[PDB]
């Protein structure tokens, strides 16, 4: 074999020519992705055993079907999936059971995408353990169809405002559900239209007349046995949709609807028959790793314009603008990656800090996922307009809460910091903001002193995402001290609060990455990671470039170092650019995509998969026949 | 009665409170916008016509459609145009036909789009005058439908490297067309898959074995009776886009197919039976669907109420943070400098009867921008996801319309700089002048008693000026040390692409001041002033890195226009949804749920929903035949 275990015999030469320059082995490199070489391996041994049963396959390629069809096999190949589930994957192995759903019911959802993202996670966390034994096991069992249900149509964001009632009713020991008005309507749930028969529903809870504020309700919505709305429930779906349109995201409103005491969810909150109350990101890599595959690979066997004007047009993937808006991304791939194991290992840790981080890095990493996998639809020229290349989709899911609260959640914890350092406080920082206070040297040491690592970056990196949150702070705290209102100074100094939470957020993936590259002991494998990591941090500090020059910190000189870094590790990445790509191991029938098929052979199954496209199974189209074709004659 | 024009009784008063504090007539603010107060008053007349003509509207809403319904209902809309156009506008007026197509057939494409687009052009610029007897009236008169066919599976720019071939038959006085391989089909023009019977095809021409370069032919590919491909010819559609979806593009092989010598066109190159050869707008566009989106996005934002600033009052509406300001205004001022960047290119078009270089930047940049600023749909919130607020769609065909445009522009500024360089300044046409002029010190923006906007343009005018003859010394010196050419280029070509933006943006600066300079009426110039304000500090912070890199600006001075920027986002509030107004689109034309212009989103939206196509039966097959049958297993 090569050290590209990717390539096979017949592969568009192309395509094999970029993997032959691999550098390290693209097995080991997927067991650093996800964490071991058996979590890898199975990945492989899954893949393969769905090659043998084709009832888990696509019927036919999913662009071509229409929303009906999607739904009709999705649910055909969910029913195989959880009758055969046992002979492919460990069932209790989330990851096993992750990578599975990716292959076989891909990223435009499934009727049941909500009931193991929020409504089982919900009844863990909520339900009585006697409440589990009656609800979880029939859930994990698949015996009934649940969701989450709490944002509204008049209100996506705060607990504190949505309109949903859920009164308690001591005459009778239950809970009457009501949606008062129209903006009440529980509105976006996934899979609520017309998949579920239950769900966990959020309501302001009412005790005599007093509001208790959201709790958590088990709510049947239509019935086992018919599947029609139960009396009192109006439910449906919302519409169509830019992208994930097999999740059948619904509508559900309750006229005086009523529920036992015991549906509302009571390990941590009690209302006793009474009334008496006692009160005692690896996803959005995937993603952009699907895209740039499929760029990637396609920029190897695209051949376009000239170079040298005496030599044959070459590879898109030679052109400095085409590597530019590809591997720089690639890189955040990877960090964002090792970002997610982090945050996992931190949440171990915990026995605050960490979820004002978690907030901005859903903010962050989704946004700058669909900056990437936007790039590289573009690279893909005017091919990658095509449902053929698949980015649109795959866009369109990545893409797909509200990023400006989550934001300014961070930035309030930031603010908190910033006061603390301003009173003398700094000791009592916690480790993941206790570079707002420490002390900054004059400038920065990048191209000024001998590293051969990144620590002159991080400590860039982390003067400029002090000073911007000091000063956007001071900016909030200026203003009330001139007299304005609270809130007032804080939406005033709202856009430079969210900027400081980003250069957190930035940071910190910034400081994972490098993290994870020194643990790293297999030498090809660290020196793979940390060319990407050396591109990551050029890239990411001339994006933010102005923080950086605004009081000298940054000098011209240093800023040109930092372009002719990010120049040379763009040709340094690309001898590895497709074989880090291939690391990620996703099968074409992962994949999904036509340009970014494994064997390279693009052009030829591009035919194919436009001669065999529904508007081909005529010559003369109906709309001809009907019309056009009169229209023409007639003159 | 009120100087907003597009307020009605009835209306969402959230919405109609944004409208009232209007300074400025939006009648006339439409006359700015679209060209004369006559233009602009047709648009009018054209939309109340069609509301009395029922036949040309929607039978249901668009998204509900699938592919094959929407081609079938833009077929039905097309041929009761082609029949009833006469009486709401001048068939022969470009402006009143594109608002017209606009309103009825929508964004997501025609049967016909190409038709007139490309195919009737090319027979303008190439068929002679005995062969537009013969074909170009045909066209006009749409006994036949055609399109025009360049681009190949393999080859979409260069002219030069197409592989189809014309083969000059002199025993049969016959050009033959073949498809060598598959690389060389024709692929991607609009139209060519399914409607098309006819095509203007480029190819490259062979007599006696040499190759002339690339000519056009035109080709007949469906029988005019039947309409199945005639002999040798392989056409179908390429599949599913990500929008666009009405129109059929396709695909194209010849297999030896013989068309006459006189299917050359040949206005301009002649080729006789003996073989003997004898030689011799989108910006509009662009700025429409940054304003679709951002109609939308500003009257959702007016009824949209979410949050507390103040804690005693109730929740506000969202167009009070400074953060949904700050996403939306800015692109509102980019529609207006977009608009008015194209009336003057096509001031500057209609002046030499350099340009070309310039209009390759514009569409890049515009193009980019466009997409940045119509992505609005974040500003929707979850509702912004849906079909309903119609933003995917308007960003889908706004994105389909960059690095080879760029890099154009590139080669004509490094030529520009070279002139510098070697002393030849004054040889620079006066939209590159600039780059031979001398900078002052530094900026003299909050720095000069007045001086106002001058004060940024000269800023502008300097960094695309230090960033232009940087990336050309770049590119100069890496073969003064001895790289090939080529290479020192590609070595350079991400920075001369930022030197090529820098150059498009301060264009587009200047011919917004340019037009708020030469406004008489003080309402109309007063609100574009506030606009332009909002413009130059917007993105003269987006830039500031190159600003700040040479000392020219300071820190201080930053700091001024930052102060500048949210200044001129809460000055532009109260006319926000004024300046979106003013650009008249209809709801039959904007087609959203979320940008209704009553501002009654959410009665709408439910039914909009419980309207939609999985709401036709309680329960679905899915659950029916599946669903079910899996739970009572379990």
């Amino acid at each position: 074999v090569h050290l590209n275990k990717t390539i096979q015999e017949g592969d568009n030469p192309d395509l094999t020519a970029e993997r032959l320059t691999a550098t390290f082995d693209t097995h080991a490199m997927a067991a650093q992705i996800y964490g071991g070489e058996m979590r890898a391996r199975r990945r492989r041994e899954i893949t393969a055993k769905l090659a043998e049963i084709p009832e888990l396959h696509d019927s036919m390629p999913l662009p071509y079907m229409t929303r009906e069809e999607k739904i009709m096999e999705s649910a055909r190949k969910l029913t195989v999936l959880t009758q055969r589930m046992s002979e492919i994957i460990d069932p209790t192995d989330a990851g096993e059971l992750y990578h599975l759903n990716n292959e076989v019911l891909g990223i435009e959802g499934n009727p049941m995408a909500l009931h193991g993202v929020m409504f089982i996670p919900a009844l863990n966390a909520q339900a009585s353990d006697e409440q589990q034994a009656k609800w979880l096991i029939r859930a994990l069992r698949r015996e009934i169809i649940g969701t989450y249900a709490q944002t509204e149509m008049g209100h996506g964001t705060n607990l504190q405002n949505l309109e949903t009632t859920a009164t308690y009713d001591i005459g009778t020991q239950e809970f009457v559900l009501h949606t008062p008005k129209i903006t009440a309507l529980k509105w976006w749930p996934g899979n609520l239209g017309k998949s579920s028969n239950y769900a966990v529903v959020v309501a302001h809870m009412y005790i005599k007349g007093k509001n208790f504020g959201p709790h958590t309700f088990m709510v049947p919505l239509r019935d086992e046995k018919t599947h029609k709305p139960l009396p009192g429930i109006t439910i449906g779906d919302i519409g169509p949709k830019m992208a994930y349109n097999i999740v059948d995201n619904g509508f559900l409103g309750f006229n005086n609807y009523r529920i036992p005491r015991t549906n509302l969810l009571m390990r941590h909150t009690k209302v006793e028959a009474d009334g008496t109350y006692i009160k005692p990101l690896t996803g959005q890599a995937i993603m952009l790793s699907y895209a740039l595959n499929i760029a990637t690979r396609y920029s190897a066997v695209r051949r376009q314009g000239q170079i040298d004007k005496n030599e044959p047009e070459v590879k898109v993937l030679e052109y400095q603008t085409q590597q530019h808006r590809l591997f720089p991304f690639i890189a955040r791939a990877y960090a964002f990656q090792f970002a997610g194991a982090e945050t996992v290992k931190l949440y171990e840790r915990v026995l605050a800090d960490l979820h004002a981080l978690t907030s901005g890095l859903k903010s962050v990493v989704t946004h700058q996922t669909g900056e990437g996998i936007e790039q590289a639809r573009m690279a893909c020229g005017g091919h990658g307009y095509s449902m053929a290349s698949y980015i649109s989709e795959i866009y369109g899911v990545a893409i797909g809460g509200e990023n400006m609260v989550m934001l300014l959640q961070l930035a309030r914890y930031l603010v908190k910091s910033a006061a603390l350092v301003k009173s003398g406080k700094a000791s009592q920082l916690g480790p993941l903001v206790a570079y707002l206070g420490a002390r900054s040297e004059p400038t920065s040491l990048i191209d000024r002193v001998p590293n051969g690592g990144i620590t002159e970056y991080i400590k860039t990196f982390q003067h400029i995402a002090k000073r911007q949150t000091l000063k956007a702070a001071n900016k909030f705290f200026g203003l009330m001290e001139n007299g304005e209102k609270r809130e007032i100074a804080w939406n005033k100094s709202s856009v430079e609060l969210n900027r400081a939470s980003r250069l957190h957020t930035r940071l910190f993936i910034v400081e994972a990455f490098a993290r994870r590259v020194n643990e790293i002991g297999d030498i090809t494998i660290k020196e793979a990671l940390s060319d990407l990591l050396h591109l990551h941090v050029n890239y990411e500090l001339l994006d933010v470039a102005t923080y950086a020059l605004e009081d000298g910190f940054m000098s011209s000189t240093q800023l040109d170092y930092v372009r002719d870094q990010l120049y040379f590790y763009l040709q340094k990445i690309r001898p590895n650019a497709v074989s880090l790509l291939d690391s990620w191991e996703f099968s074409d029938r992962e994949l999904r995509s036509v340009l970014g098929r494994r064997d390279g052979h693009v052009y030829e199954n591009l035919f194919k998969w436009a001669k065999e496209s529904p508007l081909n199974k005529t010559d003369v189209l109906p709309s001809v026949d009907t019309y056009l074709k009169p229209m023409m004659e007639k003159a």
